[PDB]
């Protein structure tokens, strides 16, 4: 949702630095629901479970589109998913795993996964960012939200900056560029919030991704 903090800058050179493993999705149903989500391995990306679950049961429905610059403009192409692993907590989490495209490239090869973090020294007031692509944006456009955490508890954290529809499965990035949570979306005139990634979430995922890297 849109919050007072309203810092937003579009990401236009998608595959520099961080951003490469930033992604763009869209779920065919009825109609195209759109979201994002981050590459985290060779053939994984994570989003939410609302996005996952809008496929209704078929993954071939969900696209991938890694780096996506705006409509029609996927410098990767894009991904059809395979299979699909939803967390068993309680966090908006999904794993979603890609089959190779048709030049028979992974989608974790064509752009580097992104970067784990450990959480070890992620606390209250830090500025981080959530990086993904809002629907009240030009179609498939990446950008960039600003912010400081403002919430941490278990397994959920809560940030001051704003985020749209579309902004669903968001990596969300400390200063060094790791990923320290996922974002989900938030409460009107409130917060927005994230699936913060600490230990049960870290070793849920390191069960099930091989070679998923934290740093
Ligand atoms: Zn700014």
């Amino acid at each position: 949702v849109i919050l007072p903090n309203n810092d937003r800058h579009q990401i236009t050179d998608t595959t520099n630095g961080h951003y490469a493993p930033v992604t763009y999705i869209q779920v065919e149903a009825t109609g195209t629901f759109i979201a994002s989500g981050v590459v985290v391995g060779k053939d994984t990306l994570l989003t939410n479970k609302h996005v996952v679950d809008a496929t209704h049961g078929d993954p071939h429905a969900l696209k991938a589109f890694p780096s996506a610059i705006n409509q029609d403009n996927y410098p990767n192409g894009g991904f059809t998913a395979e299979q699909i692993t939803k967390y068993s907590g309680e966090g908006d989490l999904a794993i979603v795993k890609f089959s190779p495209n048709e030049q028979n490239k992974h989608i974790g090869e064509v752009v580097k996964p992104a970067t784990m973090s450990n959480n070890a020294e992620t606390q209250v007031n830090q500025n981080i960012t959530v990086t993904g692509y809002p629907g009240d944006k030009p179609v498939a456009t990446m950008w960039e939200s600003k912010g400081k955490i403002t919430y941490l508890k278990g397994e959920a954290m809560q940030y001051d900056l704003s985020t749209t529809g579309g902004n669903s499965g968001s990596p969300v990035f400390n200063e060094k560029n790791e990923v320290i949570g996922i974002h989900w979306g938030g409460v009107p005139n409130e917060f927005n919030g994230a699936v913060f990634i600490n230990e049960n979430v870290r070793n849920f995922l390191k069960q099930n991704i091989e070679d998923i890297n934290f740093a």
